[PDB]
């Protein structure tokens, strides 16, 4: 029965604690957990070897369907070469820009009963990429499921304790066949239905991944000139990601980039055979709504046919209305690790990787994305200037390269094969 | 010498204290003061009969050119029938919608040496109206000067003590002849130059009055549905005049009324032979600026040629940027006086009078002002509904009529005579 399948969760961020409780609440399944040997991973590795129990609390509205819970972990590993045995479901709970690096380390031959791979918070192209790797390992039978985003808001640091403040209202998902009635899809639905989360099946993996909010919203905000300056000059007074100038990036040019990047993704998706979303309807009706006195229902329903300038006005009004807890989101800065090496924070590092992969894919398909190109040009120039200030020898290698090129190639190969 | 002329200030709000100090600092002139016999007027009447001295303090930036000062009042009256004698300058420091009621009570025959009448914070049409009345009293010689607005921010309640927080950067003024070089104009300039206030002379009275910010900004904000509801249902949680919905009125429909009313005034002014202002340049460059990252210089310079929707976007951005101390301005509610009679607060009562007078004038000239008409229709219906809730017998007469009709007629008569 699918709600008893031994399940290995790859990545032990706070979402994995919520997820683990949700699986254990839905059936009696053996649960495995992986986390890289960071300092946090090591402390959780030590803790679990003593008491293999994670703890979760529901908070605010989430308390309606999530109370104090505990869940047992039957196996914990910190090396993916140890991801072996009778596991039948892998769930990728690492960020999407790390799926490739993770999947390349899994010894697929040592997972003879593997049935499904779930992408907990996907990006556009994630599913095609994962299909391609699995097909190369002789795992074409395995069901690949992309979820449009993680289904909650969950936070820690005691690394075995988390709390969930809120659940999303809906998640879009799909497997590579567009088969809505699969046992795994039914299982996921049951898992999410415990928190009143609707599940909406899509025709293919990309047709679900297109509903990843952060691909639309983060790059314009996080890669604005003033946000990049806060990021790379850590001594400035803090900026806030969703506030208007001069406290944060929101302003007409930034909103123009938000609208233009949505235009770019429509171009890319359409080329890939996938319909574009209605960005404003998605933001308002699937994520966080604002009063109709600010953003009219006409603006929402007709957004894709509105002229650019009216699209922009509507989006500026939306983000203004939002701030009346978006106003608390700070812009994180570059930072040094224990070896004194400089890092980028996950915003924008993850967003740059996700968008670069898609920009490289678009170029391979003869699709121009001028807003995406402008955004990454601006980031890359600021990053180069930062590396020169601090010295390349003092930068973590993540600042100096990535494997977006190989990913775009893999995604292109898989898509053309269909 | 014009800086020694005996001067009678009509109206003793806090601005009159600043004004009185400014006159006394500029020359040795006998100073008179009028205030109606309100409770505040009576207390000031009593105080001055004991110690005829007003007190002023400069505050924040105003402290650069205004320190602790005192000024002696040589004559105080509370009946306009006592506005008689050798006064050579009258300054109307009452609100513009009360010029008519005041001027009709002045015994002009008993002011044989009257040389000038200054409108401290004018409205459009004020000067034409005052000219007409003076001409009827045989005072066509008297110089009529409209100032676009009061030149500072001044507040009290000890009615003989005020404080000024800030001075304006420029004031527009004119006399009926467009004669920039008059001794009175020079005197006013000298008076305002002590606070680094620029004075900009205009071709005629209306060509200065067109720079009255409150005629443009107050009616859309104060007469918005949600603001009228706060005004007439005093038990609601307070609204704020400049905040976005739902804490205040700012939203796309309200901004659309701001832009549309400016279009209406352009129609009316043009009919009267006067060029319209650039609203956005005036707001930003003559009143309170916002960063160019929010409102571009292109938006400011080209505002009158921008399409309506772009005008609106620019204005919404402007008012959003303003809130990053506009955010402290509360919407005042209806209130009862000592006799338990209901009143409107000065916002919107003054604004309704000023706009109704102009709407009646426009109709006489065959000029349509649809936004002005919609705004006053909405106000009048809400006012009628309020009077029914409380009872007409429990309403102050100001709620039940006005003399805007006679004023529009007088203004029309004066204008046609030219
Ligand atoms: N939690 C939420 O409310 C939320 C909200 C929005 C999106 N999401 C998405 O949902 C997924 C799970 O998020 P999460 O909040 O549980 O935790 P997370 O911060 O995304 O990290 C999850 C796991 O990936 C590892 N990780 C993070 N960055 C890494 C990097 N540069 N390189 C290698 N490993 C890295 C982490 O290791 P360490 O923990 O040892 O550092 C962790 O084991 C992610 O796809 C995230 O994007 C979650
Ligand atoms: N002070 C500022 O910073 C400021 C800012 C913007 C505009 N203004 C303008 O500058 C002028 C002077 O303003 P102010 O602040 O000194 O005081 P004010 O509140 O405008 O009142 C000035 C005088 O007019 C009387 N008054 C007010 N409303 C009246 C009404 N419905 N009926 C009869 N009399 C009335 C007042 O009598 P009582 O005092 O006895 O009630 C007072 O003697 C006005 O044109 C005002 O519109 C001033």
């Amino acid at each position: 029965m699918h709600n008893t399948l031994p399940t290995l969760i790859l990545g032990a961020g706070p979402a994995a604690i919520q997820l683990a409780v949700d699986i254990s609440a839905t059936g009696d399944a053996r649960l495995g957990l992986y986390n890289r040997p960071s300092t946090k991973g090591e402390r959780l590795k030590q803790y679990l070897a003593l008491t293999p129990t994670l703890y979760l609390q529901g908070t605010g509205k989430a308390q309606a369907t999530q109370k104090e819970s505990s869940v047992t972990i039957d196996c914990y590993i910190d090396q993916l070469a140890q991801a072996v045995g009778d596991w039948q479901r892998l769930i990728l709970a690492v960020p999407a820009d790390h799926y490739y690096a993770v999947l390349q380390q899994i010894p697929w031959a040592a997972l003879p009963q593997l049935k499904s791979v779930i992408l907990l918070s996907s990006s556009m192209g994630s599913g095609l990429m994962v299909q391609n790797l699995l097909n190369a390992a002789g795992k074409r039978d395995v069901e690949v499921i992309s979820l449009s985003s993680y289904y909650a808001d969950t936070k820690y640091i005691q690394p075995y304790r988390a709390y969930t403040k809120a659940f999303k209202q809906r998640i879009y998902l799909a497997n590579q066949w567009g088969n809505a009635g699969s046992a795994e899809m039914s299982w996921l639905t049951a898992v999410l239905a415990r928190h009143h989360i609707d599940t909406l099946p899509c025709s293919n993996l990309l047709a679900a991944e297109r509903f990843s909010i952060t691909n639309y919203v983060h790059p314009p905000l996080a890669l604005a000139d003033t946000t990049l300056q806060a990021l790379f000059y850590p001594e400035q007074r803090s900026q806030y990601l969703y506030k208007t100038q001069p406290e944060g990036p929101v302003c007409p040019a930034v909103i123009a980039d938000l609208a233009g990047l949505a235009d770019d993704y429509k171009r890319l998706l359409n080329r890939l055979g996938v319909e574009e979303i209605n960005l404003l309807r998605f933001l308002n009706d699937d994520n966080y709504p604002v009063p109709a006195s600010m953003v009219s229902r006409r603006w929402i329903d007709e957004f894709p046919q509105l002229p650019p300038l009216e699209q922009q006005y509507a989006l500026f009004v939306r983000y203004t209305a939002l701030l009346v807890d978006f106003s608390a989101v700070k812009v994180a800065t570059v930072y040094q690790d224990a070896n004194a090496l400089w890092h980028l924070p996950r915003v924008p590092l993850e967003d740059v990787h996700k968008l670069r992969t898609l920009l490289l894919l678009a170029g391979a398909l003869d699709v121009v994305m001028p807003t995406a190109q402008r955004l990454l040009q601006r980031f890359q120039q600021a990053l180069k200037a930062f590396i020169d200030r601090v010295g390349e020898e003092h930068c973590h290698p993540s600042l100096l390269g990535d494997d977006c090129d190989r990913q775009a190639a893999i995604i292109e190969q898989q898509w053309r094969s269909q």
